[PDB]
C-alpha cells in the first residue's frame, strides 16, 4: 500500500508508455500532489465534461436550453452511441445529450453538443477565455481518440485539466444551478466502474469521466471526498502503453486505492 505519489510512478515502471498525475484541494486549488503536471496527454472523452460547461455556460447567457429538443438522422450516429442510436424517432434534448456525453461517452451526442456551440474550435475558445490557453480540442469523434504518439492536437496536462474542472465545478463562471447540473451529470457517471469507482469506500462522494483511446490512452477526472462531500480533483493520465484496458484500469483503480487510503 505505497504513498500515491511512489504508486503513480510503480504504474508507470509496470505499464510503460507514461503515467500523469494531480491532487488538488477543492476549496482553496492548492496543489497537493503532482507528477507530470505539466506534460500533454490526449483528453479522450475527459473533454466531454468541458464541452458541457460551454453549453451550460451558453444556458446562463439565455442563448441555449436544456430544453431544447434536437433531430438527428441514422447518417449523423457515428461509432459508439448507445444512447442516441436509440433516439432516432424522438431525437434528445440539450440536457439529455449532455447526459449521454457524460455518463455513457455517447459520441454522437458530444457531436450533436459540438454542433450547437459551433465546433471543436470553439470549445477552445471557451477554454481561453476562461484562462486555460493548454487544453485544446480540434477534432470530432472519433478521430480525437488516435493520441499519435505525442500529438499536439485533442490534448491537455494533468494541471490544465485539473484547474479548468476546478473552475468549472467552483467558479462563479457558471451559475449555482448550472455547476450544480454539471456536477451531477459526472456524478451519474455509468462507465468508469473498474476505475476510481472500484476502490472508493461506502458514504464517499464521486463525480467523474472517463477516457480511453488509441495505444493506449486512458484517463479520469474527479471530484469525490468523504461523507458524500467532494473535498479534492484528481486528474491521472496515461498514454504510451502497450498494456490491455484492463491492467490500465486495475493500475488506475491501485492508485485510486493509494488515493484513499492515504487520504
Ligand atoms: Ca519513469
Amino acid at each position: 500500500h505505497p504513498e500515491t505519489l511512489v504508486k503513480v510512478k510503480d504504474a508507470e515502471d509496470q505499464l510503460g508508455g507514461r503515467v500523469g498525475y494531480i491532487e488538488l484541494d477543492l476549496a482553496s486549488g492548492k496543489i497537493l500532489e503532482s507528477f507530470r503536471p505539466e506534460e500533454r496527454f490526449p483528453m479522450m472523452s475527459t473533454f466531454k465534461v468541458l464541452l458541457c460547461g460551454a453549453v451550460l455556460s451558453r444556458v446562463d447567457a439565455g442563448q441555449e436550453q436544456l430544453g431544447r429538443r434536437i433531430h438527428y438522422s441514422q447518417n449523423d450516429l457515428v461509432k459508439y452511441s448507445p444512447v442516441t442510436e436509440k433516439h432516432l424517432t424522438d431525437g434528445m434534448t440539450v440536457g439529455e445529450l449532455c447526459s449521454a456525453a457524460i455518463t455513457m461517452s455517447d459520441n454522437t451526442a458530444a457531436n450533436l453538443l459540438l454542433t450547437t456551440i459551433g465546433g471543436p474550435k470553439e470549445l477552445t475558445a471557451f477554454l481561453h477565455n476562461m484562462g486555460d490557453h493548454v487544453t485544446r480540442l480540434d477534432r470530432w469523434e472519433p478521430e480525437l481518440n488516435e493520441a499519435i504518439p505525442n500529438d499536439e492536437r485533442d490534448t491537455t496536462t494533468p494541471v490544465a485539466m485539473a484547474t479548468t474542472l476546478r473552475k468549472l465545478l467552483t467558479g462563479e463562471l457558471l451559475t449555482a444551478a448550472s455547476r450544480q447540473q454539471l456536477i451531477d451529470w459526472m456524478e451519474a457517471d455509468k462507465v468508469a466502474g473498474p476505475l476510481l469507482r472500484s476502490a472508493l469506500p461506502a458514504g464517499w462522494f464521486i463525480a467523474d469521466k472517463s477516457g480511453a483511446s488509441e495505444r493506449g490512452s486512458r484517463g479520469i477526472i474527479a471530484a469525490l471526498g468523504p461523507d458524500g462531500k467532494p473535498s479534492r480533483i484528481v486528474v491521472i493520465y496515461m498514454t504510451g502503453s502497450q498494456a490491455t484496458m484492463d491492467e490500465r484500469n486495475r493500475q488506475i483503480a491501485e492508485i485510486g486505492a493509494s488515493l484513499i487510503k492515504h487520504w
